[PDB]
């Protein structure tokens, strides 16, 4: 009976989250460019889409109609341009910010009215260790900025929609399997990278009744990396 | 099968957490001054103790023997002295810091070896909105200090025990409806300004907080450690 | 001897910062739509510009030519669309995000090479208490997002340019008495709940914020980079 | 004119801060076990004391008498027991927490009335990168807890004393070359992993940290209170 839309749900963390939601009895729709196999394997509705191109509210409408309602939104679509600030063009910077941040805003804005109508909703943005740091040995200023920006959007939307029955949170995965590895892994207390399913367990919690009084927060699932 | 000890488990947030763990199928022991009756309604093992005076590792030893093992530790004992710093005595300062912080360290230190031999453990300290703020219209410097100190201890123990299979986190409840917070809730001069900052527009029921505590005490937290998780209806984000 | 460019330098915080830098002996250029009056009062070079519509790197080029170099960049330009997310248009969202965040990136990107050439540089972005909260009673989702995003950019650029002799930080002012915040002060429903949370019991002068900005634009910041420094009269700590 | 008391002022960061305050024209008193030589070199009043055992308030009383007043308090005393939680005794835990935290509370509590009297005051506690992390490869659970606890105390006291004209902040230095940190620098498995995370590629000099401490003990911090200011070469931002 709860209806969920997961962007970037055919691979990595997005797929793991979609699977976790199906396991909870949710009716799920997976949006990505080629969601056929993922939708078939997980038992979800496929919604082929190119979010760097297609109108976000158009996708929400498609999900609403395919699922017969909409209660949960998970934005896990990804893209990145790994270049330092001095080499990055305005176009590349905007490409990253658009998909991670602007699309997050537009998708949530479009989905909110439907969650409000149901009097229950869950919005889960996907953060990163770069929501709190600069990525360490990797040059990713645009990504870092976008993932940190999501924390602000998370607080802002959580404040605004709390009375509507909607909870808005930011799941920040640590280093997950989807001269750099060694130093990073040494900063992970658990001593290993995460399995997508391990991240998805928490995503599911933030998508369910467990988060009834939990909103406007970032939850880091990083094997102890940030605490190190 | 998993064995848990919850201090301050006879009422308030502690009881709600104990109740939530029992519902998850855990064998729970609750500690407080007089847990007999509470324990029986909850279906938990009572461990009478005054944590402001009794040796913490003595409690862990009793829990280990009563439960046949120990996998989860939740330190939810509550106490406070609502007085400004210039009025607070060092004895009062120490009373608050001892129960909330020193005892957290002692209990965790004593419980860790048992979790390590089981190869799986969960330590859940209880924070507060004062882990990130100073309590607003309420004068609680000692409490604020202790609850903020717990974030440091959380990170420290999480780092040290990660390889042992132990996860250590800090659950930070917002404003909850309990006898403990009644002096706050009943007084408009305090309740109104505080509640105006809670996006959800209401205080929480202990059970709503316990839902998240249960998660941090289970397999859902397999890769989650050294973190504070705030369940406050949007208060901090406001 | 140090050359500085301050956007939004003819009014409020920007003007106060420009005055503080001139007081430190820096050669300052201020950019705004009508900087003439302020430039001649402060003893700075006027750079008439519409930061929302003129190419950012072009402004940096003009500043470089007018000052004969560039060591300091302060992006204090301000703009806002105080509407809730459900009422906000994408164009409005973009107006706020562009000026506060995109322009911050573009200006810093254009200025960095000149600072690196000198082997010494200071980039100061301007944050807000909304870099850490959602603005409270004020409906400002776009502004909050942009000001929080700046902390990420601050960390990223600080890391990338640290060895070039450039320091990048985010000065986060609390509630300051300026024309930009006039709407907040004129509505009791915003002013009262906000001010009740400021321990110092008053809004802060632009000059009081500039005292700290000057520090972050000087040798005092030699080992300070990638950080947010909040000057809010105790608001966030409350 | 301004009268300041600096604990741990004969070495490392404490000494650098004392020197910076003297340079600002402050009348300084420095407290440590053997402050005679440092006091003479710096031009400050020596106040021999063992803060790990002597009554903190007696120290403030002595400072008041020696300086003819008291406007500034900097608690830079340092001690540590670098052992993991499972190897640390409660006595060692208490030793670290007492000196770093309890004494901070006692010293501030005793000094505040005198600052309020003057209508102007500055309390500067000393943090660490462990106020935000667990110390990485270094086993310091007690120190981490204490330095994080100070952030809570900083917020609490700042809120309570704001209207008295007192500002309370936490200066969090990164990795500084002092004999206190010598053991970190002497072992590659601590120094290398740590230094690799400092964007500036070097440890700080005590004086570089003192530059910021001076700012937090002056008029520049008029509207800055209840905050932590990290001076770490970009470490936390990495």
């Amino acid at each position: 009976e709860r209806k969920a839309l997961v962007t970037g749900g055919s691979r990595g963390i997005g797929r793991a989250i979609a699977e976790a939601l199906v396991a909870r009895g949710y009716r799920v729709a997976i949006a990505s460019r080629n969601p056929e196999e993922a939708a078939q394997s997980l038992g979800a509705v496929p919604l082929p889409t190119d979010l760097e191109k297609d109108d976000p509210k158009g996708l929400v409408k498609r999900a609403l109609e395919a699922l017969g309602g909409l209660h949960v939104l998970v934005h896990a679509a990804a893209v990145n341009v790994r270049k330092p600030a001095l080499e990055l063009s305005y176009e590349e910077w905007r490409r990253v910010l658009y998909l991670h941040l602007d699309v997050a805003f537009l998708l949530a804005q479009a989905a909110a009215p439907h969650m409000a109508e149901a009097g229950w909703g869950r919005v889960l943005f996907i953060g990163s260790v770069t929501t709190f740091t600069a990525g360490g040995p990797v040059p990713i200023p645009a990504y870092t900025t976008a993932k940190t920006a999501l924390l602000g959007l998370t607080r802002a939307l959580a404040k605004e929609w709390a009375r509507l029955g909607i909870r808005v949170n930011l799941l920040c995965p640590g280093y997950v399997e989807t001269e750099l590895y060694e130093p990073i892994t040494a900063r992970i207390p658990m001593g290993r990278w995460a399995r997508p399913e391990e991240i998805a367990r928490v995503a599911a919690v933030l998508c369910g009744d467990e988060a009834e009084y939990l909103t406007g927060q970032a939850v880091a699932v990083d094997g102890g990396f940030l605490a190190y």
